[PDB]
C-alpha cells in the first residue's frame, strides 16, 4: 500500500523536525522573507479595464485590424441633464401645428447648458513635468480636421450645436406670413426643422438659419435629446452633451494628457452639479471614470479586512486550550500557536505574492482584495486538526515527546496532505480561463496553498515541538521568560466539544427517525435545486463591478432610462474586394439600378426589426453617397483650360471655366469606370460639404476609408447604430445577432465575380472584448469542473487508501454540494460568469477538507455495527471538522461582507458564505447518516500499528 509509506514517511521527518526545531525554523523562515522581500521590486499593480479582455480571443484580433487600419476609437464623455420639476406646455407651430414641448426644452435652460459648453470648451489643464498648458484643441477629435486643428473643429455634440453655439442665433426672431397667419417664428421652429432633416445648409422657414455644426458635420438627434419614443422631438425628456477625445496606445505620452484633461473635466462637473441643484439634475461621465472608479476602494478597504487575522488570533488559542481549572488557565493558554499559525499564513501569501512579482506579473485588485483573506480561511485548518490530533492522542509511557510529536503527524499527514494537495490542483486547473485578472488570482492562490503546506509540515512542526517543551515545564505561554510556578496537574476529562456534546449530539443525530428524515431531506434539496438551477443568469452587469457610492450608478440609470440609441457599431471589409468593378458597386448598393439583396439594404432590412437584430439606425454607405456625387449638377466639375486644364473645380468656385462634369448625361444608374473610380474618389473624400454642395466628403466618410499609394481601397468601414442596450445578455444577444449579419453579408459578398476567398465582413464595437466570453462560457465552465472533479478521486484513493465504494460515496456528496451551491446562487440573484466560475473551482476542492476526514475515520473503525462505526467517526473526526474547517473560515469569509465594491461583496462573500454552510451540512449531516446505511466494511487496520511500531523502535538510535 502506498498510504503507510507515506505515514511512515511523514513520522520520521516529524520526529527529525521536531528534534531539529530551531534550525527548521531558521531555514524555513529565511526562504520566507527572502520570497516576501520583493513586494516592491516589481510590483505593479494593471489598472485598466484590458484585465477583463482575451487578448488571443477573435475580437481581440478584430480590434486590432480596425486599430491598425482606421485608428482607434474615440474617447467619449458624456452628461444627460433632464430638469424634472418644470412642466410641459403647449406651442402652437407654424408648419406643423399645435405641439407639447417638454419643460427642459426653454430657453433659460438652454442658456445655462450654453455657458456651461462655452466654459467647458476653455478649459486648460498644466501637465505637471514642466510642459505647457493643455488646451481642447490639442487632444480633442477633429473629424474633418485633424492636422491644423482649431478651437472650433472639435467634435461637441448638443442641440446649441443646431444654432453653431451662437447665443445671437438662439435669440433670433422673425415672423413669417403663412396662409394669411403673421406668425412669431422663433428658436422652436427651427429645431423641429432640424430634428428632423439634420444634414440642412438653410431652414425652411422665415429665419433662413443654418443647421448644420460649426465644426462642419450634421447632428442626429439622438445625439442631442433622450426621453421620446417615436419622432415627437419636442416631448423629450433629457438633453445629451458628449465631447469626443482622440484615444492612443497606453504608451503614448498625449494619453497622459487626454486624462489630465479629462479629471478637469469632472472636477468642472462637480462644481456644475453643486452649482445647478434646483434647476438640472446633472449626470456625467469621463473616459477615465471607470477605471479609477474600480480601483478606488483597495486602500480603504484592507485595513477593514485585516481584523480577520486578529479575530483567527483570538479563535485559536481559545478553542485549543485546556481549561481544567483557574489555577492553570494560562500555563495552557496556546497562544503561541495561535500566532504561528498565523504568522504562517502571513508568510505563505506575502511569500506567494512576492515571486510572482519577481517575474514582472502584474497584480490586481482582486488579489489585493481577497487571496489573503481566502489562503487564511483554508490555511489554518490543517494545523487546527493536527494540534487537535496530537492533544487527543495519548502518550505511551517511555516515549520521548519528539516521537510523540512525529507519531501523531505520520496519523493525520496524508490526509491534509490531500486536502491542499487537491486544493491546489483545483486552483491551478481553474488558472485556465481566459481572463488575466482570474488567471493570476487562480495561479497566486495555488501557490499560496502550496508553500502554505510546505510551512506547516516544517515551520509549524518545529514551533510545536518547542512550545509542548515548556509545557511540561511550569512556564507561562506567552509571558514564557520568567515565572514558573506550581502548576497542579490537569486531567484528560476530554473537553467540552467533543467530549459533552458530540457524545450528546451523535445520539440526536444517528437515531432511527432522524436518518430517513435527513435521507428524504437531502434527496429533496437536491432535486429542487437541480430543477433551479436551469434559471440562472449568464453574464456579468457592468453595475456590480462599482461601489455602492459611485457617481457613475446614477449615470447608468440615466444612460438606460433616456437614451434612444446604443453605441456605434461598424461593419468592417476586410482586404479583397474590388470596389471599382461595377458588379462590386452594386453588390453594395441600396438605390439606381443596384442588386435585390444588397449589404446596406440588408442592414436596413435588420434595422426594421430591432428586437431579432439588435440595430436601430440604418448603415451609412460610403459607395451610395459617391454614386450620387458623381452624379452630375453644380457638384464635381473640372476646369475647361488654363494653367491648370483638367485638375479640380470645387462647389466653392464661381466661373464659366467650370463647366464640364466629371461624369456624363445619358446613362441611368450612373457607375463611374475604374480610372474615373481611381481618379475621383480621394476627391470625394476630401470634399467639404456646403450650400450648393451638400452631398457628402469628408464630414463622414474621411476616415472611414484607407487607400494605398496606388488609389485602391485596402479597407472599409460602414457605421450603424445598435438599440439601446441595458444588461450584458443585451451586449451578447446585439453581438451575436450583428455576427450572424455580418456572415449572412460575407456569404454573399464573396460570389462577386473577382472576390478573393478569405475575405469577411465582421462588426467591430467598443464593447465587443468584454461580452465576447459569454458566448462560450457554460461548456468551458462545464468542462473545467469535470476536469477538477476527475483529479480529487483519483488522488484520494491512493493517498488514502479508499475503497470504491468510499471513493464514490464523497463524489456523490461534493457533487450534491455543487448543485445545491449553484441552485442557491439561481436563487439569491448570482449570475454565472468568470469570478462565480473561479469561485466554484475552488469550491470543488474545498468541500473535500469536509467529507475526507469523515469518510476515512469511518474506513479504519474496527466497531461491531454499522451505526456504532458511524457514531465513533462522527464523535472523532465530525468535531475536528466543525472545529477547524467550518469555523476558521467564517471570520474571513464574513470580513468580505463590508467589502463596499460590489464585486467582492457578491461573488466571494456570498457564494463562499453558500459554499461553507453547504459544506458544513452535507459533511456532518449528511455524511454519517449516508454512512450508516451504505458505507466500506471492516478492513484489517492492524497495518498502521504495526508500519508505525518499526518506525517507533527506528525512532531510538
Ligand atoms: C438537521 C439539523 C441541523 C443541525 C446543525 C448541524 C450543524 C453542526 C452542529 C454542530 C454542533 C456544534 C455545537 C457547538 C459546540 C460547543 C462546544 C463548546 O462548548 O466549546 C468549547 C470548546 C473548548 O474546548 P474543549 O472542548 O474543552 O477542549 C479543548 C482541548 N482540545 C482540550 O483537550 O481541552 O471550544 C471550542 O473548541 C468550540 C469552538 C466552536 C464554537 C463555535 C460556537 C457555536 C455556535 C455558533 C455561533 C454563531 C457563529 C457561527
Ligand atoms: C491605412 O492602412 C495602412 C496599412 O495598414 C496603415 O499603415 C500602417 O499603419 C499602422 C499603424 O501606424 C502600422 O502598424 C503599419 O506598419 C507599421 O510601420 C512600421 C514601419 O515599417 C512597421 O515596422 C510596423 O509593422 C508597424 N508599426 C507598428 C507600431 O506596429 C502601417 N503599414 C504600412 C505599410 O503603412 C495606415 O496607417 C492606414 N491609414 C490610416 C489613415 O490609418
Ligand atoms: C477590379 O475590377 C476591375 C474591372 O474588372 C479590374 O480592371 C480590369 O483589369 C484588367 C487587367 O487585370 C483589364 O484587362 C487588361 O486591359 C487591357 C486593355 O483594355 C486588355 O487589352 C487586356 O485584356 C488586359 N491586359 C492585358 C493582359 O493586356 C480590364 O480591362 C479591367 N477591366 C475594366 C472593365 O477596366 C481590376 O483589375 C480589378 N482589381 C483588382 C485588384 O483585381
Ligand atoms: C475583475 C473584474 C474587473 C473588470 C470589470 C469590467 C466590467 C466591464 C466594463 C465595461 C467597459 C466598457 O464600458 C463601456 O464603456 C463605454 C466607453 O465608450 C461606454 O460608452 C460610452 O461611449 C459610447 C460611445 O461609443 C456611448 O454610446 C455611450 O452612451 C457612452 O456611455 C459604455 O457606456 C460602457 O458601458
Ligand atoms: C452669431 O450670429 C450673428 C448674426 O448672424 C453674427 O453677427 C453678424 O456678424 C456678421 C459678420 O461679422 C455681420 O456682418 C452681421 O451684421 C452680424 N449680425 C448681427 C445681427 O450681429 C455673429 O458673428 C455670430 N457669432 C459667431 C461667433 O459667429
Ligand atoms: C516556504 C518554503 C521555503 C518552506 C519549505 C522549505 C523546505 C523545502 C526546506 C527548509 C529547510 C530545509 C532543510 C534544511 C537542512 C537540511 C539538512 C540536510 O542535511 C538535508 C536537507 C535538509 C533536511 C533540508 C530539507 C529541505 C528543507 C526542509
Ligand atoms: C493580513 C494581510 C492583508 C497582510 C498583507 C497585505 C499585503 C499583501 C498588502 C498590504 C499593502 C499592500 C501594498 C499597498 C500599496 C502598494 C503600492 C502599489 O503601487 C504597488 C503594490 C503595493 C506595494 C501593495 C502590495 C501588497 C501589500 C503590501
Ligand atoms: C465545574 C465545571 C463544569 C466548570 C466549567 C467551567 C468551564 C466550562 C468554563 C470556564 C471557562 C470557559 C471557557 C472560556 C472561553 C471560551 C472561548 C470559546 O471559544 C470556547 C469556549 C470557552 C473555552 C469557554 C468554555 C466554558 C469554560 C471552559
Ligand atoms: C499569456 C501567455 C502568452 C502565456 C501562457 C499563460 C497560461 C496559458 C499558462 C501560464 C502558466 C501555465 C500553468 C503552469 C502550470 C500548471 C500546473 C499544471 O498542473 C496544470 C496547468 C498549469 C496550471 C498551467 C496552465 C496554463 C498557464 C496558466
Ligand atoms: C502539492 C503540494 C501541496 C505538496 C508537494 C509535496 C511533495 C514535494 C512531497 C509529497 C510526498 C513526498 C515523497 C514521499 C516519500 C519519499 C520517500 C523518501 O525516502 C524520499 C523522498 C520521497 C520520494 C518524498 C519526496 C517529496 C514528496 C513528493
Ligand atoms: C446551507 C446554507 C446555504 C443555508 C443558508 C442560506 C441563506 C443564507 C440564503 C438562502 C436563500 C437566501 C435568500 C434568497 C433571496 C433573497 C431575496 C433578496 O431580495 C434579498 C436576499 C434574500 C432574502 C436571500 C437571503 C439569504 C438566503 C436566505
Ligand atoms: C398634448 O398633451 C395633451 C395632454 O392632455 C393632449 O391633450 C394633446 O393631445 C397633446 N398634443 C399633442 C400634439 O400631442
Ligand atoms: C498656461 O500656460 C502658460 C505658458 O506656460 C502659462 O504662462 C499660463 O500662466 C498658463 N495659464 C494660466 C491660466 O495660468
Ligand atoms: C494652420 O492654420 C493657421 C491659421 O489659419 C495658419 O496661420 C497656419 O499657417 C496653418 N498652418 C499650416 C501647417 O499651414
Ligand atoms: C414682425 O416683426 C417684428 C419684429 O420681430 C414684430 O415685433 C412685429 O410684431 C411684426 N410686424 C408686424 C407686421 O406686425
Ligand atoms: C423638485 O422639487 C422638489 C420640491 O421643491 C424637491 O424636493 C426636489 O428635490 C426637486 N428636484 C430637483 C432636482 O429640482
Ligand atoms: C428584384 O430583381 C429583379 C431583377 O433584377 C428586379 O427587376 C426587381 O425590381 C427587384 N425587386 C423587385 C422584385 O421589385
Ligand atoms: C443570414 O442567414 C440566413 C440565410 O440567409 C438568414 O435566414 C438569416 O436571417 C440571416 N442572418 C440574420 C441574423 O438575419
Amino acid at each position: 500500500s502506498t498510504h503507510t509509506l507515506l505515514g511512515q514517511f511523514f513520522q520520521g521527518w516529524g520526529t527529525w523536525v521536531a528534534s531539529w526545531p530551531l534550525t527548521i525554523l531558521v531555514l524555513s523562515v529565511i526562504p520566507v522573507v527572502a520570497l516576501a522581500a520583493g513586494l516592491v521590486f516589481t510590483e505593479l499593480t494593471t489598472d485598466p479595464v484590458e484585465l477583463w479582455s482575451a487578448p488571443n480571443s477573435q475580437a481581440r484580433s478584430e480590434k486590432a485590424f480596425h486599430d491598425q487600419h482606421f485608428g482607434p476609437f474615440f474617447r467619449t464623455n458624456q452628461v444627460i441633464l433632464t430638469a424634472p420639476n418644470r412642466s410641459s406646455y403647449r406651442y402652437d407651430s407654424l408648419l406643423l401645428g399645435p405641439k407639447n414641448f417638454s419643460g427642459i426644452l426653454d430657453l433659460d435652460l438652454l442658456l445655462e447648458l450654453l455657458e456651461l459648453q462655452e466654459r467647458l470648451r476653455h478649459l486648460q489643464v498644466w501637465s505637471p513635468e514642466a510642459q505647457r498648458n493643455i488646451s481642447l484643441q490639442d487632444i480633442c477629435y477633429a473629424p474633418l480636421n485633424p492636422d491644423n486643428t482649431s478651437l472650433y473643429d472639435c467634435c461637441i455634440n448638443s442641440l446649441l450645436q443646431y444654432f453653431q453655439n451662437n447665443r445671437t442665433l438662439l435669440l433670433l426672431t422673425a415672423n413669417q406670413t403663412l396662409m394669411g397667419q403673421t406668425s412669431q417664428v422663433d428658436w422652436k421652429d427651427h429645431f423641429l426643422y432640424c430634428a428632423n432633416a439634420p444634414l440642412t445648409f438653410k431652414d425652411g422657414t422665415a429665419l433662413a438659419l443654418s443647421c448644420m455644426a460649426d465644426y462642419g458635420a450634421p447632428v442626429f438627434p439622438f445625439l442631442a435629446i433622450g426621453g421620446y419614443k417615436g419622432k415627437d422631438y419636442s416631448e423629450a425628456e433629457a438633453l445629451i452633451m458628449t465631447f469626443s477625445l482622440n484615444n492612443y496606445p497606453a504608451g503614448d505620452p498625449r494619453l497622459a494628457q487626454a486624462k489630465l484633461w479629462e479629471e478637469a473635466f469632472l472636477e468642472e462637473m462637480r462644481a456644475f452639479q453643486r452649482r445647478m441643484a434646483g434647476m438640472f439634475q446633472v449626470t456625467f461621465m469621463a473616459e477615465r471614470s471607470l477605471e479609477d472608479e474600480i480601483n478606488r476602494t483597495t486602500a480603504e478597504d484592507l485595513p477593514i479586512f485585516a481584523t480577520s487575522y486578529i479575530v483567527i488570533f483570538l479563535y485559536i488559542s481559545l478553542a485549543l486550550g485546556s481549561y481544567s481549572s483557574w489555577s492553570r488557565v494560562m500555563v495552557d493558554s496556546k497562544a503561541t500557536l495561535g500566532l504561528g499559525g498565523v504568522a504562517v499564513v502571513l508568510g505563505a501569501v506575502m511569500a506567494a505574492m512576492g515571486f510572482f512579482s519577481y517575474l514582472g506579473i502584474r497584480s490586481s485588485l482582486v488579489i489585493l482584495q481577497v487571496v489573503p483573506f481566502l489562503v487564511l480561511s483554508v490555511g489554518a485548518d490543517n494545523i487546527f486538526i493536527f494540534v487537535l490530533e496530537y492533544q487527543r492522542l495519548p502518550r505511551r509511557p517511555g516515549e520521548p515527546r519528539e516521537v510523540h510529536i512525529g507519531r501523531a503527524l505520520g496519523r493525520v499527514a496524508p490526509s491534509m496532505l490531500l486536502c491542499s494537495l487537491s486544493e491546489a490542483i483545483c486552483f491551478f486547473l481553474g488558472a485556465l480561463t481566459p481572463m488575466p485578472a482570474v488567471r493570476t488570482f487562480a495561479l497566486t492562490s495555488g501557490l499560496a496553498v502550496i508553500l502554505d503546506f510546505l510551512l506547516q509540515m516544517s515551520a509549524f512542526v518545529a514551533l510545536l515541538s518547542l512550545d509542548s517543551k515548556r509545557q511540561e515545564a511550569s512556564r507561562l505561554d506567552v509571558c514564557c521568560c520568567v515565572k514558573p510556578q506550581e502548576l497542579p496537574p490537569p486531567g484528560q476529562g476530554e473537553g467540552l466539544l467533543l467530549g459533552f456534546f458530540q457524545k450528546a449530539y451523535a445520539p440526536f443525530l444517528l437515531h432511527w427517525i432522524t436518518r430517513g428524515v435527513v435521507l428524504l431531506l437531502f434527496l429533496a434539496l437536491f432535486g429542487v435545486s437541480l430543477y433551479s438551477m436551469c434559471h440562472i443568469s449568464v453574464g456579468l452587469d457592468q453595475e456590480l463591478a462599482l461601489p455602492k457610492d459611485s457617481y457613475l450608478l446614477d449615470y447608468f440609470l440615466f444612460l438606460n432610462r433616456y437614451f434612444e440609441v446604443g453605441a456605434p457599431v461598424y461593419f468592417v471589409t476586410t482586404l479583397g474586394y474590388n470596389f471599382s468593378s461595377e458588379a462590386g458597386m452594386n453588390a453594395i448598393c441600396s438605390s439606381a439600378g443596384c442588386n435585390n439583396f444588397s449589404f446596406t439594404q440588408k442592414i436596413q432590412y435588420a434595422t426594421e426589426f430591432p428586437e431579432q437584430s439588435y440595430l436601430a439606425i440604418p448603415a451609412s454607405s460610403w459607395v451610395d453617397d459617391f454614386i450620387d456625387w458623381l452624379t452630375p449638377s453644380s457638384c464635381c466639375r473640372l476646369y475647361i483650360s488654363g494653367p491648370n486644364k483638367d485638375k479640380f473645380c470645387p462647389s466653392t468656385v464661381n466661373s464659366l471655366n467650370c463647366l464640364k462634369n466629371c461624369m456624363s448625361i445619358t446613362m441611368g444608374s450612373v457607375r463611374p469606370s475604374v480610372e474615373q473610380f481611381h481618379k475621383y474618389l480621394p476627391w470625394f473624400l476630401n470634399d467639404r460639404p456646403n450650400i450648393k454642395c451638400p452631398k457628402g466628403g469628408l464630414a463622414a466618410y474621411s476616415t472611414s476609408v484607407n487607400l494605398t499609394s496606388d488609389g485602391q481601397v485596402l479597407a472599409s468601414r460602414f457605421m450603424a447604430y445598435h438599440k439601446p442596450l441595458k444588461n450584458s445578455q443585451d451586449y451578447t444577444e446585439a453581438l451575436r445577432a450583428a455576427r450572424e449579419l455580418a456572415a449572412n453579408i460575407t456569404a454573399d459578398l464573396r460570389k462577386v465575380p473577382g472576390t478573393d476567398p478569405a475575405f469577411e465582413v465582421f462588426p467591430y464595437t467598443i464593447t465587443n472584448v468584454f461580452y465576447e466570453q459569454y458566448l462560450t462560457i457554460l461548456p468551458e465552465g462545464l468542462f473545467m469542473l469535470s476536469l477538477c472533479l476527475v483529479p480529487t478521486f483519483a488522488v484520494s484513493c491512493l493517498l488514502l487508501g479508499l475503497d470504491l465504494r468510499s471513493g464514490l460515496l464523497n463524489l456523490l456528496s461534493i457533487v450534491m454540494i455543487l448543485v445545491d451551491t449553484v441552485g442557491f446562487m439561481a436563487l439569491w440573484g448570482i449570475s454565472y460568469n468568470a469570478v462565480s466560475l473561479i469561485n466554484l473551482v475552488s469550491a470543488v476542492g474545498m468541500s473535500v477538507e469536509f467529507v475526507s476526514h469523515i469518510t476515512r475515520s469511518f474506513a479504519i473503525s474496527t466497531k461491531p455495527t454499522w451505526l456504532e462505526r458511524a457514531k465513533e467517526a462522527t464523535i472523532s473526526m465530525g468535531s475536528a471538522v466543525f472545529a477547524g474547517v467550518a469555523m476558521t473560515n467564517l471570520p474571513g469569509i464574513l470580513v468580505l461582507g463590508l467589502a463596499k465594491a460590489q464585486l467582492i461583496q457578491i461573488f466571494f462573500f456570498r457564494l463562499n458564505l453558500l459554499i461553507t454552510l453547504l459544506g458544513l451540512l452535507h459533511g456532518l449531516v449528511f455524511l454519517p447518516v449516508i454512512l450508516s446505511y451504505v458505507g466500506p466494511d471492516v478492513n484489517p487496520a492492524l497495518a498502521l500499528e504495526q508500519k508505525r511500531a518499526e518506525e517507533a523502535v527506528a525512532a531510538v538510535m
